[PDB]
């Protein structure tokens, strides 16, 4: 009974407002030490009990109360693989003028109204990861093989797989990948043999094709999340997350209310005038992603290729508002409706160019004088003369709005336009990002989802234990993959971070822009 008795006692905070002991007599039978966290401070049961200590009658209406919840709520809940969240909200439900609440709000989230029953069940022991080579004689770098032996350790017993392409592989470096899955009990998958009719496929066979054109092997990796004959089940996540084991939850089940969950968290601004109201943004992020054994996954999942697809027909559109939509180059390709590869291309071109000139035609008259911060005078004379400048006319300019003043004869140009150069290449990965994370990545996907403004909303304080009665609290709740999956990711923001706290992302990551 014993130190059953004792958890139970400290959980109900030994009060004598009833007896206790009485109490557990009577509830004995079907209290269990699991039960027992759902009962104390933080939890709704706890808050209702409170409640019921001042009203008469306390000790039956108490015992009454306790043994419905647990049978009907709290062990079933359990059981299950609900959180202590999704558990509150479930007794809060079923006992609603015990624990008065605003109702669970109608959210959507990739075409599905997000659902409190708790339906959608996904395993947690099912972990399929990708990784596309842009080195043939190189199957994989030892940081990303070391993850996968490591997760191996803090997640024993779970089933691994791994996606790649075997076209990027020398026959040597092909051998050794094979000889790898063998060694960790991986199964390996070989992109280049998958039947599916996803639209995605062709594009993904693209971005593989285009590698040192334009291509990018984590957008291919972006795109296979997608695909139904890829995943079905079990979680997708980015090859090196580690495994938090004290996550790992016993049968290796959670459950949504959506059939896809995701990399999930928030961002509370600071209050603006003249109401002092903040504002809650959610992020979001693909490098955890939870896909539910139930056949609705594939129509969320055709959902999200379809926007993909249309993205890739015209990427322009998407790109509108990120920094390099602000280039002339930009405008060129657009204008001959060049494909996403032309697009990358071309930026990693204009960088490696050494040329003033060809990054002055490459940013564009307005670019160009932000970048440099050039006075209004010195650009205008830039724009009209540079149709008859040399590479030395226009590096004069930049160093003086009276080219005339210096003294060339004690300037060092190769020193000067390094200089200038530098300053330009400072800008290239703001200006690369975006054409892998707005096309096939998580500003997409965020978009494809409904995303994200649908979910902005107006934050509030929390009072009592969080319940899922507005849309972010909704999400938290019912569709994140990160808090109750077994993985954690620095990428973006945890839930609910006050905008001051956000500190640095992704500290380590990004293997995927070239340099
Ligand atoms: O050379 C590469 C680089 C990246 N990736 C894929 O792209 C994913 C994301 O890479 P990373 O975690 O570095 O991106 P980040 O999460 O830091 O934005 C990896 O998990 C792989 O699936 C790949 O296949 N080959
Ligand atoms: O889209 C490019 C990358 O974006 C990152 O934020 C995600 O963590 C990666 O999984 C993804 O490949
Ligand atoms: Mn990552």
């Amino acid at each position: 009974l014993s130190k059953l008795r004792m958890r139970f006692f400290s959980a109900l905070n030994h009060t004598s407002e009833i007896d206790l002991q009485v109490l557990f007599n009577d509830l004995k039978s079907i209290l269990t030490l699991d039960s027992i966290e759902h009962l104390k401070e933080g939890s709704v049961a706890y808050a209702i009990i409170q409640e019921l200590l001042k009203q008469d009658d306390a000790q039956n209406k108490i015992q009454s109360f306790l043994h419905g919840a647990i049978k009907n709520v709290i062990h079933p809940g359990v059981i299950k693989g609900l959180t202590p969240d999704e558990i509150n909200w479930n007794v809060a439900k079923a006992y609603p003028k015990y624990y008065e609440h605003e109702e669970f709000p109608d959210v959507t989230f990739g075409g599905f109204k997000v659902r409190d029953s708790n339906e959608f069940k996904f395993k947690t022991n099912i972990q399929t990861s990708i990784w596309f080579s842009i080195k043939p004689d190189l199957f994989m770098p030892s940081k990303q093989q070391e993850a996968l032996k490591r997760r191996r350790e803090q997640y024993p017993g779970c089933e691994i797989r791994l996606i790649y392409s075997s076209s990027l592989l020398n026959a040597e470096a092909n051998r050794q990948m094979k000889a790898f899955a063998r060694k960790q009990n991986i199964s390996l998958i070989d992109i280049d043999s998958v039947k599916t009719d996803s639209p995605l496929y062709p594009l993904l066979k693209a971005e593989l094709a285009h590698l040192g054109k334009g291509g990018n092997p984590a957008a291919a990796s972006d795109l296979c999340r997608w695909i139904p004959e890829l995943f079905n089940e079990g979680f997708y996540v980015d090859i090196d997350l580690p495994v938090d084991s004290s996550k790992i939850v016993e049968g290796h089940q959670i459950t949504g209310g959506v059939p896809i969950m995701l990399n999930m968290g928030s961002i509370i601004s600071e209050p603006i005038a003249p109401h002092h109201r903040r504002q809650e943004a959610v992020c979001m992020n693909t490098d955890i992603i939870a896909y539910s054994n139930d056949k609705r996954t594939q129509k969320m999942m055709d959902t999200v290729a379809r926007y993909l697809k249309n993205i890739y027909d015209d990427p322009y559109t998407a790109l509108k508002d990120t920094p390099l939509a602000q280039t002339a180059f930009f405008n060129k390709c657009q204008e001959e409706r060049k494909s996403i590869f032309d697009l990358r291309k071309g930026l990693q071109d204009a960088f490696r160019s050494d040329s003033l000139l060809q990054l002055y035609d490459f940013l564009g008259a307005d670019k160009f004088k932000e970048v440099f911060k050039l006075k209004e005078a010195q650009s205008k004379y830039i724009n009209e003369h540079i149709s008859e400048f040399s590479e030395k006319d226009l590096l004069l300019n930049l160093i003086s709005d009276k080219p005339s003043e210096i003294s060339q004869h004690t300037l060092d140009f190769v020193k000067a336009k390094a200089m200038y150069i530098d300053i330009a290449k400072e800008h290239y990965s703001a200006f690369y990002k975006p054409l892998v994370e707005e096309i096939s990545g998580p500003g997409a996907i965020y978009n494809a989802l409904g995303g994200a403004g649908s979910f902005t909303t107006t934050h509030r304080r929390l009072t009592g234990p969080m319940l899922p009665t507005t849309p972010p609290r909704v999400l938290q709740v019912f569709c994140d993959a990160h808090d109750k999956g077994p993985f954690v990711s620095d990428n973006i923001a945890r839930w609910q971070t006050n905008v001051r706290d956000l500190g640095v992302l992704n500290r380590e990551g990004l293997s995927w822009l070239p340099s």
